[PDB]
């Protein structure tokens, strides 16, 4: 695809999506590889060196990916400094859901059209799929004020909801219209 | 493709597209895809931050595409501040004349040649796919001042409209010809 | 993928990776490869060019690779004068393991999510790959220090560690979470 | 792969490649092929030209490849006035091994655990690759200061020898562990 | 691959190639192509006009290609007027031995561990082949100060010849050493 | 695959399932086709031709098909006047176990380590797909002597009934251990 | 798909589908191609020929096909002296439904899950395909006891109809339970 | 591959397979498949019927398959009266290794160099797996004479057996050499 | 490739490779697989019942193969009665030289220009080819009254040897001319 | 390919290659393979077997093929008694030629119009395929009367020779043209 | 394709090819290849042993082929005792008009909407392909009894002949109506 130049005032061009980072926004589009995840950790960092005392916008738009390459983009929102906020765009699910559920508590937002999917496919032998399942249990369990049991019953349907059916789980804290 | 580059006289060198963003203009070219759709979104909201209070004109020449992107472009349009025009150049098809009909009330348009087609082929399982579909009925009726039972017996059927018929019908509210 | 592009105050422009390479980050993701390892190395030589009593970052993302890549790698490391220190992001496995506990003693880090696997598949005939794997669990023992017989007995299966099992097992000396 | 961009202080922006090319080092990376081989001479003509008595330092981490296109760098190396150091990284086979032993002598390195194979599967006819074949069996017996019959005998075998094992047999002078 | 870039003094960045244009060194590498060989005819005309008085330094690296393709880098260096010296670089093959041979008389090199074939496989219909069979032989055997007799003889047979062969049948002028 | 042939007393040769079929014993392996659909009706309009007054058996192992080509399957079963049995072997999902929980009621039985999933995926525009969605309910509420509401409940999920849990549901009415 | 062998009581050993040509019964399943159009021809010319006095009954499972092989069938079936009948298995559609609707009046059948499309796509210019759209609107027409105008309204759309809902649009005159 | 044709003396012309089968041998060999599952079981019914006092000798060189196939071979063995004898050639893996402890008890065999396996991979979601793993663990259990605590340990790791050690583990009764 | 037909009189129409196995001849040709091993265990079991006492004569043109496959071929002659004899045919290599050297000792023959290979490649993780390696290397030291240690010596090499070579390795008996 | 069928009159049909084989004539045609060379080698034992007093006609047609294939022919036709006599129709080169020259002194023949070649291209390694390529050396010298030195220097050469000339070489005995 | 079956009174069913074999009649379909070839070949002998003294009709309808393998043909045709007479049907191209015209001088015919063309575009090396082309115009100019400068002139182009141009050119003798 063709990607945009803008200028910034300050002039400055930068790629469309250059220029949104100039602002703290950064994307997670489609999948999550290690390529990507290895994007948006590289931003992270760069954003926090830039102004650690600065939010980031983290916005989602993604059906899932790897986990190992999710997880790092999770440690990454967690080790630095300044407050992830994140913010859902069309869906997220399976690590999307994650790393949204993930972002910070009070900072998670979601338009009125997402859909989020919390099922965790999880696709490593047998018993190496069932630590990162657990793993991963406990920590939606956490990032929701759910119950280690609530999550093992509902990461096991793939069922969407809707922003609001989010925000009664635990998943956003708020849905924004305007 | 070769994208020409044109020169801004202010000189600053720019393709083609990008010397369109600049007076604001938007394009979705081809089927709605997690790329294009995030494209079309991080330009709206670099729209809205250079000049809140002017408007958007995105230009649709679309057989469809994904849901979910679509909707990331339309919660984003309904979300930023200034007016987004729209206009159907070509062909709006399925999520294509959505976006269409999302745009601006009065601000609609559509050239004199151009097929929308209001058919919505949501192609998930059985019941997730009808989550949506009722979504998009409802807001379809919802921008075209119909019943619910309307949009339920048209978007039901793969015709295309004339600009003419979609005017009738709700979609755009103006035909340009000049 | 699109490569984001920041601005250093000094201005001068540089794509992300570029940007980070200047803090003296270098990062390992996905594959070793011979073209991999050769940029790693590249990276690891300059910098030791440009200030050889700075640390340099190497981050890992690595579920394994080409001995022989990997190896180019692991004697940069140990020949330029800089310490060279090792952050697991997401995993570490096979030679990205290897590298991983390669690192110097003391500054080899993991992020509390990433999975470390110290299995060597070792996939030359049937003696030249004996050469390597006894050569490996040796370095491995080194790093570790750990009995051979202990590698010998771990590097044969494919069991990944969590952060704190690759801590107390030796290949990391400590665990970030802020 | 994204190759990173580093800056020189004089500022002059480079890619890491030809940063180190300032530095007179030549990468040999991957198979020799005729396209990679004419840059190996390319780059080797261009530091006679800028410098003819200061020494190049061509890194191989190298499989094999086509012997013509290895005999180009043979000839250049020995023709260019500026000695040609070598230093072998991960691996020298079949015509890498043969470059490296081709080194300046006193000046042929490799590290610690580096792989040496001197094989040469050759592989035109059946005597065309026979002349080949005594070539390069005289030519290695005259850098390893070993007899015709020794290199006869062990050209043969596809076993690697470790960088010890390559300074007793007379492929390289030096090992470097710092 | 990527290609190197390296700095003139006068500053000017060039690639690696463009730099050795400049002085007026231009390559053959690879199978001649419509394409290749309109690059070399395009730097040959280009170092005519910029300097009519200085020779052109042809390097070739090839085992063969189009005759058309080649015939017209043959008469572009005979059409020229600054002298076309040419070297054998690795191997000479078919309408590569051509060119090499085309070379200014007294000006046609070779390196010492070169391979030379002057056998033309011509691989249309059956008479049209044989027209070029013959145009080739005569050239051949004017360039190499030979009877038609002998060129027919050999160019029949796919064998090599030395640097050293190569010079007593007439192909090449001298061979380089230093 | 060699299919196998035995010869049946009488002497009469015949491939292994031809020698079945003699035993009024109907396969359907594999996924649902048209192909393999016509089969299996050809067959139970053979068999009810040969003799109307006896069972006949059909085995089932298969993932699930067509809808319509099960159907064709189902109403022949229904048409035909001699009792059709259905045994399950290894699994029978979606439209395989459809068939299997519609052989003659009392005569459904399924081996004890087989998998019997309910989950009809339908995967024909919108609407069609539930004509189909609801047809396939009530017949399996009809075959379960369950409420519509049970079907619709427990269709709409991806999981595997044990041969207990299928015959309290109601597809099957014995288990056969011998 | 292997096809099973029954043996006829006369003993004459067929394959299934052979066998139950013998009972005068010709299958098309699949998409009415020219070979399987052919088929079911020679199978048609055959049986008039053994006996002109008795039905033929034509098994019909097909999703579509090419008109012109669609319309050999219907020649035939219209031409040879026996009553064809015809019976719906599954589905019938396009071509398909053409040829259940074209069977004997009196004599087409459907079984009670089948689904009847009687749209024709139509896939030859763009009045080619309307000489054929406008006859066969009119053969369904006169097949059905329905005006042009209802075909031409009804074939226009890719709805199914039920067994019930076809014999009241006159497609087919029974319903077969049992 | 040519399967071979022999004559069994009584004259009956069978092939290979066949004139086995004849002799009560049922081969499975490769990896198993729905299609290769059901032949297993269709001559394992046969066998039966033709003398249900006559034991079944089922030879296995199998690296594994689908689990469900893999299953209806067992509950065929375990529900069909006479004896099914195992034995063991050149390998048995996964399903393969199951099969063959799942043999008669007292009759279960092994060749000398063949290689058992009795991990599970298991390669559905996450915890339909888990039903099947804890199934298979349960019966291998069973099979073994070993608490299930064993089989959980040793069905976790891809390590081969030899013919002894299966019979110490209780998969296999006897080791035949001659 | 058509396989002919011989007649045998006695008449019996034969392929030529049942013609021959009926005078007890089995061939195993091109590389040893599961499919090839199983026909020729079925062949050797069926020539064992049959006539025990009649000496079976296994004809090998094969470079190698799956060493498990040739472990059911080596166990199958070494556990049937009748003395397995060999024949070296073209080539014997890896697996195949191990069949060749396995036949009944006395028994085993080359054809004078045929080439046996014993190098064992082995190509499972890195300790379970060993396992193998070294079972390898000990039958063959048995099967050539050999020392293990001259075995583990050349299994290492990829050397053929001639006929008389082999016979004094020890792993043929014969030659035969005639 | 379509391969008639005869009538032999005695009656029995035969394709027509087994019809030949009757006459014991065996066809050679196209590249020797393993499995082509097999069954002329099963063709051979088994003509011997008939009648060992008896000539073998063996036609070849064949641009080469496999050594080893193409010896264990050679072999079979030096081992069994009766006298294999040769015939080229079309072409023989390479091990064609071989195996052409290789018939029975005094029997060896050759069409009119067909092109044999000598040449033996050999495609192992460096030194495995010159004691194929000086074996074939010799047996050719033996063939042809001619001195090692004749085929070492003939051989080398892709010429074809007339029938005249191979029967001046010594390859054939006659021409037979009635 | 599906070869038709037909019923010759004595009864015996043939395939039609056979069918006519009976009658004597030959066909050469399609391309000449070395399996076309000895197709024609082995029917051609064993026509000649079935009755030496009656005539052969070798049908030709065929754009040309191998050259080897149509003098394959060609000597066959020359060499057998009965005269062969050939028909050229649709088209004799290539080595099908060298075939039509080799046929017996006095019985060569052709179909008058036939088309033959007698160039021969010989598509190995440069002087081997011209031995063929003049061999191919001596004997065409035999056949035709025309010069050779005749043919040199005319095979050189790719025009057709009427069937009463190749009469008149010599290479039919008749055309053939009824």
């Amino acid at each position: 695809y063709l990607v945009p130049t803008v200028i910034e005032q300050s002039e400055r061009a930068f790629d469309i999506y250059s220029r949104l980072l100039k602002e703290r926004i950064v994307f997670l589009v489609g999948p999550v590889t290690d390529e990507s995840a290895n994007l948006v950790v590289a931003q992270l960092l760069f954003l926090e060196s830039e102004n650690p005392d600065k939010d980031i916008f983290f916005y989602i738009n993604s059906p899932g990916g790897s986990v190992t390459a999710g997880m790092s983009i999770y440690d990454t929102m967690n080790f630095i400094k300044p407050d992830v906020s994140t913010l859902c765009l069309g869906q997220a699910a399976s690590m999307g859901a994650f790393l949204l559920s993930a972002g910070e508590k009070g900072k998670r937002f979601a338009l009125p059209n997402s859909r989020i999917m919390i099922h965790q496919p999880l696709i490593i032998h047998a018993r190496e799929l069932l630590k990162i399942k657990e793993k991963l249990n406990r920590l939606m369990a956490k990032h929701c004020d759910r119950d280690l049991a609530d999550l093992e019953r509902d990461t096991d349907r793939d069922n969407f909801m809707s922003a609001e059916e989010a925000k009664e789980y635990g998943l956003i804290d708020q849905i924004l219209e305007n």
